[PDB]
């Protein structure tokens, strides 16, 4: 049977979670997508010759630490922690998202990838070295992406699938 992978995209508002997810689903750059819409989207993909079913949850809205929201996030098997390379605050928030994932999954080894988005822009404020060194502190991969140009989009999602496969 075809394996389904439940992936969750997290990070500050405005980093490009929706743009990244829609590039994967539609193969098109969407510069405008209602910042309040949180929803899930499926796509069949060939990753290393195997057709698998991705189920991507694109998160949005206010932080809520209810038993219901924890249960909803606990459905994720792997997480993309996204920041924007021209927004220092989004990068400085990443540790919070990682700590919340570790708590809900009750595990120090949850499949995760650090994503530096907006790599097409010239306004960089977060050095690639600092981002690579944060992923090294966590023991996870780092991928540079652009939802505008498609840079790194399959690398981010497919690497997360490969981290889930090794975790099982
Ligand atoms: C002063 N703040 C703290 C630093 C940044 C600043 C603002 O932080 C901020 N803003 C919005 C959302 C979040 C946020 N953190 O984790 C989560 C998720 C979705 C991640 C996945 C695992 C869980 S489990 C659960 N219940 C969640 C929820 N709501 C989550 N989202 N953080
Ligand atoms: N140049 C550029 N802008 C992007 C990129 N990804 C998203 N954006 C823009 O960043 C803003 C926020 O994007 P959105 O996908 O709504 O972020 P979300 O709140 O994390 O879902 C919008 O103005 C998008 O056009 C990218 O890689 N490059
Ligand atoms: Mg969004």
């Amino acid at each position: 049977g075809m394996t389904e992978y439940k992936l969750v995209v997290v990070g500050a508002g405005g980093v490009g979670k929706s743009a990244l997810t829609i590039q994967l689903i539609q193969n098109h750059f969407v510069d405008e997508y209602d910042p309040t819409i949180e929803d899930s989207y499926r796509k069949q993909v060939v990753i290393d010759g195997e057709t698998c079913l991705l189920d991507i949850l694109d998160t949005a809205g206010q932080e809520e630490y209810s038993a219901m929201r924890d249960q909803y996030m606990r459905t994720g098997e792997g997480f993309l922690c996204v920041f924007a390379i021209n927004n220092t605050k989004s990068f400085e928030d990443i540790h919070h998202y990682r700590e919340q994932i570790k708590r809900v999954k009750d595990s120090e080894d949850v499949p995760m990838v650090l994503v530096g988005n907006k790599s097409d822009l010239p306004s960089r404020t977060v050095d690639t070295k600092q981002a690579q060194d944060l992923a090294r502190s966590y023991g996870i991969p780092f991928i540079e992406t652009s939802a505008k140009t498609r840079q790194g989009v399959d690398d981010a999602f497919y690497t997360l699938v490969r981290e889930i496969r090794k975790h099982k």
